[PDB]
């Protein structure tokens, strides 16, 4: 896009600063930079972020965004796995989306501050 040129769900870790939950690092390649940065952010975040896209798009200009209940019992660690993919799978599709997705105020600024 504008600076943005890459994103991506690198790792993520098992916190316990309240109790849990975990975080997720997403590495991100700006334009004007040789070196990524590195943000850190809950699914709750991401969560968050979905949430306040749809105030102000329709959805169908948006990407679903992945929530199971409990798949069925499972599963502390199991589940980070899987956010793991299904979160830089948001991130993919929500910045080859159109430009005022992409570039918007709400999603530049998800990608602003390291934990804030």
């Amino acid at each position: 896009d504008g600076r943005i040129k890459e994103v991506s769900v690198f790792t993520y870790h098992k916190k316990y600063n309240p109790d849990k939950h975990y975080i997720y690092v997403v590495r991100i390649l700006r334009e004007g930079q040789i070196e990524p940065s590195f943000v850190f952010r809950t699914f709750d975040e991401f969560q968050e972020l979905h949430n306040k896209l749809s105030i102000i798009f329709p959805l169908w200009k948006l990407p679903g965004f992945p929530n199971r209940m409990v798949l069925g019992r499972t599963h502390i660690k199991d589940v980070a796995a899987k956010r793991k993919i299904e979160l830089n799978s948001y991130l993919q599709s929500l910045m080859n989306a159109s430009t005022d997705v992409a570039e918007c105020d709400l999603v530049c600024t998800f990608f602003h501050g390291s934990h804030h």
